[PDB]
C-alpha cells in the first residue's frame, strides 16, 4: 500500500496572487490537481495534503477527493505534522511522471529510501547531491559547489522507517536509493510567474512533439496548446494556434484550422475545421464542414455530411445528416433532420423568458432566409418556410406556410 | 532642459516612402516614442533635426510644441546652434531609451558638464571605441578610424550625451565624438552610464532589425508584467502597444494585443486573440477568445464573447452577458441585462436585468442623422426585432419575435406583430 | 533537353500517415508538389516520377500533369529505382535526379548544377554541416570526388568529413544508360546504392563537379512529422526574412505564415498570425491586421483590413476598410473607398464606390451600386433550394435594418427600403418601399414564471 504526501503550504509570494501558491493554473488545471491526478493513476492507498495560507480554497477546491488534509501553520517540520511506503511530493513540482515515480519505488523498496536526482548545466543557487550528501548552494562552501547533479526534494520512504527517523529532526544510511527523471521539466518547482511560463511553454512543447510522434502534423507546433487530453487518428493536421482543452477526440483525416479552440468535443474522421471555430460539448461527425467562425456549445450534434457556416452558434442542438447552414444563425434547444437547410438570419426562439422550449424540424425542409421559429413547433417533413416569417403554428408535411409592402414613390431620405 | 533629437535619416533599407523615423515600432512611430520620453523629463524646449520627408513628420507632430530644424551627424547638431543648462543628444531611431536612464545620465553629466552612455557588446565591430586610461574616458575612436589594438575595446559610443549649453556654444563651432577629446581638452572629466537594457541604445536601419527590436520590446514587457503577477499562457505571444494596468491574478492567454492605455482589474481573464485598445475592464471579468475593445468600460464580473465587438461608447455595468457576434457601439447596458446571440446594439441606453434576443437590431440610422434607442428594466425584446429609433421601450415590457418597434412601448405592456399563418398544402420547391 | 526524375517511392513509416510520404504537407502544398513546380519551372522536357506503395493516391494527385509514372513494386535502393527509368529514360541530354521529400530546392540551385555539369557530364550538389553523422560523406582524393562513404561504413577518419551528400545528381542520359544496367548489390544490405555511378564515373576517367546550395534547407529530407514542422519552420522564417528584406514590416515575423506567392509593395504592414495562401497581393500601404488569412487575394493601395478577416478569391480596391471578422469569398468585389464591417459574408458579389456594410449582413449573388448602405440583419435570399438568383441594387439605396431581399430582384437608383421588409418585386427608382405596420399592443402583460 502505497500513499503520496504532498506539500502544498507554500504562500508563494512571487506570484503576487491572492490564492495559494498550488492552486495557480498549468495547462488548464491547478498545480495541486495535476499532482492528485498523478498520485491517484499510482493507486495510492491514501494521499495526505499538507495544506497552509488559504487552505480553505484548496480544501474547497478538491472536496470531491478522498484526501487527508493536515494544517502547518520549513519542509522537514511540515512532514513532521503527517506522524498523527509513502512518496514525497510538492505541489508546485507539478509535472513528475508515473512512470517515474513508479521507477522509484521500485528501487526505493528494495532499500527503503530512495530519491530523484537531476543533472544540470548551469547548478547555480541549487542544492548539491553511493551517494553520501546534500549540501544547499546557500550553506555549500566553493569545492562543492562545482557538482552539477542536483536534489529535487523527491523521496520515497517506507510507511515503518519514516516514524523512526521523523520525530528525531533537531541519517538514512546511518541505519539510498536514487532515479533522474525522464525530462527535466518533471521535477521542475515554479516561485513566480515567469517560472510558471516557462514550465507551461516545455510542457506544451513536450506535448506538441508527442503528438508528432504520433503522427499528428503541426503547421507549427511551438503555437499549440493542449490543456487535458486528446485522441488523435492517423492523418490529423493542426494549424497554428490552436488550442484543446478538456478531453477532446480528433478522427482520421481531420484538419483543425487556424486559430481553432475545441474543448470535451469529438470530431470524427474526415471533418474540415475552417479557422476561427471554437467547440465546446459538441460531438461532430465524419466529412462535415465548419466555420470559419462558427461556435459549438454544449449539446452541439453534427451527424455526417453537415456544413456549418461562419457566425453560426449551435447550442443543445442535433442536426441530421448532410443538413447545412451556411450563414449567420442561432440554432438552439433544437431537433434539425436530414438534408434540411436553415436560411441566412433564421432563428429559433428557444426561450419565453423563463423556460426554454424545443423547436424541431424535419428531413428536406427549407427554413427560409429571416425566419422566427417560436417554439415549441414542429416543422414537418419536405415543408417550406418563406423568407421573413414569424412563425408560430406547426408547419404541415409538404407544406409551404409563410407570414404587404408599400410603396411611396419619389421619397427623400431624411437631410 | 532641452532635447535635440536626430531624426533627418533616410532609412534607404527601409525600402519605404516615409522617413525613418515615421517606421512604427509597438503601435507608434519611432520618433514618438522618443518625444514622449522627452515629455516624461519634463523637457523646457524639444528640438528635432528633420531631413528628407520632413513635411510628413512635422504634420504627424503638429499638436507637439516643438522646434523644428531642416538639414556628417556632429554637423548635424552644429546646425541646432542658432536654437540653442542643459541638453540631450538622442537620435528619433534608437527609440527605446528610458527617462530613469536619462535621468541616471543628468545626474553624472551635471556633475562635470558632459557625460554620456556607453556599452559593453560582446562583438564591437562597426562601433566607436571608448579609450580609457586609467578609467577616465580620453576620446571617442570610431571603427574606421581605430588602431588594431584599439579594436580590441568592447566598450563602444551610442551616441547619447548630456552636455552643458554653456560648454556646447564653445564646443560645437565633421564628427560629434570629437566633443569627447575637446572636452578633457577644457579639462572636464567625461562621465559614463551603461543603460540597464542593451535594448535601450539599439537602432534600427532596416525591416529586420526593427522586427528584432520590437521583439526584444515585447518579450521585456511581458517580463515586467509577469514580475507584477500577471499570467501569460504563453509571453511569447503577447504584444502591448501602450501601457496596461493590471490588478492581481489576472490571465492572459495567447496571442492578445494590448493598445493605447488599458485597464485590467482583479482575477480578469483575457481569452485567446482578444484585442483591447483604450478600454477598461473591472474586477472578476471573463472575456472569452476572439473579443475585441475600443474605447469600452467593462464593469465587474461581464461575460463577454466568443467573438464580441466592443465600440467607443460601450459601457458595460457589472454583472453583462454578452455572447457571440454581438456588436455595442455607444450603448450603455444597465446591471445583470444580457445579449447572449447575434446583435447590433448602436446609440442605445438599456436598462437593468433586460434580455435581448437574437437578431435583434437597433436602426439608429436614417442615411443622415443618428437616433437614439432607450430600452428600460426588466424588458424583454423577442429575436428579430428591428428597433426603429427614436423609440422608448418602458420597464418590464415584453418585444414579440419578429417585430418592428416604431412607436414607444409602454411600461409593463406587450407589443407583437400580427402573424398570419399561412399555408399551401404539397408545395413543391423548384 | 533536360529531364527531372523523381524518387517519391517511399512508404515513410515515421509519419504514420495513409498516405505516401510524398503527399504530406508543406507551406499548403504535398512535398511532391514543391518539386514538380520547380521541374516545371526549369522547363523540363520530360518529368519521370518513381511511386511506389499508394502510386493510386500520387497519379491521382497530379494527374492533369504530363509525368511518366514508373513503379518501384520492391524497395531495393535508390540506385534500383533510378534503373526503373531506363525502359523510359533518353539518349541524349542530361537528368537531374531529386527526390520527392525533399520539396525545397531552388529552381537558381540547380541551374548553377546544370551549368557546371554540362562542362564534365555528371555533378551533384554537396553541403557543408557542423555534425555530419548519419550522412554520407564526400571522399575527395587530391580535392576531386572519388566516392561517397555512408555513416555506417566510414572509419573514424572518414567520419571527420563534413562534406556530405545530398543524393542530387545531374548526369547524361547517355553514361546512365551505360551505368545503370551494371549497378552492384554485392554489399551488405543487398541493395543497388545509386552513390556507385560516382565510382563507374571515375572508373571512365570523369570529374564530378559539385555545388553547394545557397540555403542548407534546400537539399534537406523529412521522414516524419518532428522533421516536417522543424522545415516548415526553417522555409517560413526565410519567407518573412525575404520578404521584410523587401520592405515588408511585421508585427512579429515568427508568427506569419506564406503557402503560395505573394507580391507587396512599398510600406505594407503584417501583423501576427498572418496567413496567405495561393497567389496574393498587397499594395502600398495596405495593412493587414491580426489573424487575418487571406487567400488568392488582391488588396489594392490604402486598403486597411482589421483582425480576424478572412478573403479567398476577392478583390479589394484602394482606401477600402475591411473587419474586423469580415469573410469574403470567391467573387467577392470591393470598389474603392467600400466599408465591410463585422460579421459580414460578402460571396460572389460587386460592390461599388464608397458603399458601406458596416454590420451583419449576408451578400450573396449580388450586384451593389456607390453610396449604398446596407443595414444589419440584410439578407440576399439567393437560393430558392435549386438555383441561385442575382439581387440588383443601385447607386445611393438604403436598405434597412433586417431586410431580406428575395432574388432575382432590382432596387432602384436612390431607393429606400424600410426596416424589416421581404422584398420580392422590383423597386423603383427613388422610391420607398416598407412594411405596413401590423404591432399589436396589450397592456400589462405578465411574463411566464
Amino acid at each position: 500500500s502505497t500513499t503520496v504526501i504532498i506539500l502544498a503550504a507554500g504562500k508563494g509570494t512571487r506570484m503576487r496572487s491572492q490564492l495559494p501558491k498550488v492552486l495557480q493554473p498549468l495547462a488548464g488545471r491547478p498545480l495541486l490537481g495535476h499532482v492528485i491526478k498523478t498520485a491517484k493513476q499510482l493507486l495510492a492507498e491514501n494521499i495526505i495534503t499538507i495544506y497552509g495560507h488559504g487552505g480553505d480554497h484548496v480544501k474547497k477546491t478538491f472536496a470531491q477527493e478522498n484526501i487527508q488534509w493536515v494544517e502547518q501553520a520549513g519542509t522537514g517540520h511540515a512532514v513532521q505534522m503527517t506522524l498523527p511506503i509513502s512518496l514525497i511530493l510538492y505541489g508546485d513540482v507539478p509535472l513528475v511522471r508515473q512512470t517515474t515515480l513508479e521507477q522509484l519505488i521500485e528501487v526505493s523498496n528494495k532499500t527503503g529510501i530512495g530519491m530523484i536526482t537531476l543533472h544540470v548545466d548551469n547548478p547555480t543557487g541549487y542544492g548539491r547531491i553511493k551517494i553520501q550528501a546534500i549540501v544547499e548552494h546557500k550553506d555549500a562552501t566553493e569545492a562543492q559547489r562545482q557538482i552539477q547533479e542536483i536534489n529535487t526534494g523527491i523521496y520515497c520512504v517506507s510507511n515503518a522507517k519514516l516514524h523512526e527517523w521523523l520525530p528525531k529532526l533537531s541519517m538514512a544510511v546511518a541505519d539510498i536509493a536514487s532515479i533522474q527523471p525522464e525530462l527535466a521539466f518533471e521535477v521542475e518547482g515554479v516561485n513566480d510567474r515567469l517560472q510558471l511560463a516557462a514550465l507551461e511553454r516545455e510542457f506544451q512543447k513536450q506535448q506538441a512533439k508527442e503528438l508528432m510522434q504520433q503522427g499528428v502534423t503541426f503547421a507549427d507546433p511551438a503555437r499549440f496548446d493542449l490543456r487535458g487530453t486528446v485522441k488523435v487518428g492517423h492523418d490529423v493536421r493542426i494549424d497554428v494556434n490552436v488550442i484543446i482543452e478538456g478531453n477532446c477526440e480528433l478522427g482520421d483525416f481531420v484538419e483543425i484550422g487556424a486559430g481553432c479552440i475545441l474543448k470535451n468535443t469529438t470530431i470524427a474522421a474526415g471533418t474540415k475545421v475552417q479557422a476561427y471555430s471554437v467547440f465546446d460539448g459538441a460531438v461532430v461527425g465524419e466529412n462535415t464542414q465548419i466555420g470559419p467562425f462558427a461556435r459549438l456549445r454544449p449539446g452541439a450534434k453534427l451527424a455526417n455530411e453537415v456544413h456549418i457556416g461562419n457566425f453560426v452558434e449551435v447550442k443543445n442542438t442535433t442536426i441530421g445528416l448532410g443538413s447545412k447552414a451556411n450563414h449567420f444563425t442561432y440554432l438552439g434547444d433544437a431537433e434539425i433532420g436530414a438534408e434540411s437547410n436553415i436560411g441566412a438570419g433564421t432563428i429559433t426562439c428557444n426561450y419565453d423568458g423563463a423556460n426554454k422550449h424545443k423547436t424541431t424540424i424535419g428531413d428536406a425542409v427549407f427554413i427560409g432566409s429571416n425566419s422566427s421559429l417560436v417554439a415549441p413547433v414542429t416543422i414537418g417533413n419536405g415543408a417550406t418556410v418563406g423568407a421573413g416569417s414569424v412563425i408560430t403554428k406547426d408547419v404541415a408535411e409538404q407544406s409551404l406556410s409563410f407570414e404587404q409592402q408599400i410603396s411611396k414613390a419619389n421619397y427623400q431620405r431624411p437631410q
